[PDB]
RNA sequence: CGUACGCGGAAUACUUCGA
RNA sequence: CGUACGCGGAAUACUUCGA
C-alpha cells in the first residue's frame, strides 16, 4: 500500500453508470481524470464535476502541494526522477512535467492548469 | 516550405552565445522553447525572454488562434489528427494536447498556460 | 543552445479486441 | 467508464556520444 498524493478517493463510474449517463446526454461528462506520476509510479483519479462553484471547490481539494510532496518524496534518490501531473477534461489534456527538483514549481503550475481546465467555457 | 503557426522567427542561440551566457550567470536562461505539432509535423521556436512586461508582450505574440488554425488546417483530413502545444521554461514543461476537433479549446488552454508559465516567480 | 541514439514513464490521435 | 495491444507523434527524467 503506497502513499497516494490524493486526498479524495477515486470516483470512476461503472460501465453501467457511464452508459446510463451517455443515454441521458460530449462536453458534459460525469467528471474529469487527473494523475500524478513519480518515476515509474502513477496514481490516478476520476472525479465527478458538474461545473458549479461548490463542485470546483471540492475537486480542487483532491491534492495539495504538501500531499504531492509527501507522496513523491517516497521515490526520491541520488539522481533526479521525472514527475508529471496530467488532467483531461472535455477532449483536452494538459500535462505538467519536470524533474523532482522542480516539484514545487511543478505543483504551482499544475494547480493553475487544473483550475483553468475546469473553468473552461 | 510548409506554413508555420508562428508569427516570429526562431531565436535559438548559437553554442557560443549559450556558453557565454552560462559563464555570465539555471532559472535565468536566455529564453524559452515552445512547439506546435499537427499530426506528424512539429514546428519549434526558442524565443528570448527577460521577464519584463515588454518582453512578455512580445513573445505572447509568437502565435495566435488564427495563425495556429491556418497552419493546422493544412493537415486536416477525414479522420481527426493529434494536436499538441508544448512550452518549457526553467525546468518545467507544460503540454496541451487533443484532437484537431478541439483545436479552438486547445489554443485557449495553450495561451493561458504560456502566460502562466512565463509569469512564474 | 543544438545533434543522433538507448531505456523507462507519460500524453494525444487513429484503429481493433475484451467487460 | 474500464482492460490489453499495435503504430505514429510528443513530453519528462537519467545516461552517453557528436558541434
Amino acid at each position: 500500500h503506497m502513499t497516494s498524493p490524493f486526498k479524495l478517493p477515486d470516483e470512476s463510474p461503472s460501465w453501467t453508470e457511464w452508459r446510463l449517463h451517455n443515454d441521458e446526454t460530449q462536453d458534459n461528462p460525469l467528471g474529469f481524470k487527473e494523475s500524478w506520476g513519480f518515476g515509474k509510479v502513477v496514481f490516478k483519479r476520476y472525479l465527478r464535476y458538474d461545473r458549479t462553484e461548490a463542485s470546483l471547490h471540492r475537486v480542487l481539494g483532491s491534492w495539495t502541494g504538501d500531499s504531492v510532496n509527501y507522496a513523491a518524496s517516497r521515490f526520491f534518490g541520488f539522481d533526479q526522477i521525472g514527475c508529471t501531473y496530467s488532467i483531461r477534461f472535455r477532449g483536452v489534456s494538459i500535462t505538467v512535467s519536470g524533474g523532482s527538483r522542480t516539484l514545487q514549481h511543478l505543483c504551482e503550475m499544475a494547480i493553475r492548469s487544473k483550475q483553468e481546465m475546469l473553468q473552461m467555457a
